[PDB]
């Protein structure tokens, strides 16, 4: 599945990971994460990530 990064903090939300701790099962989509889920790491909204693709 697709990874993005965190543009403030360098964090990447791995899709094949997903973020348990904070609610997220691995499998889930960026798109699917709830709106005001944020940077695990730095807290920037959904806003702040790029997908890390062409
Ligand atoms: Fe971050």
């Amino acid at each position: 599945m697709a990874k993005w990064v965190c543009k403030i903090c360098g964090y990447i939300y791995d899709e094949d990971a997903g973020d348990p701790d904070n609610g997220i099962s691995p499998g889930t989509k960026f798109e699917e994460l709830p709106d005001d889920w944020v940077c695990p790491i730095c807290g920037a909204p959904k806003s702040e990530f790029e997908k890390l693709e062409d």
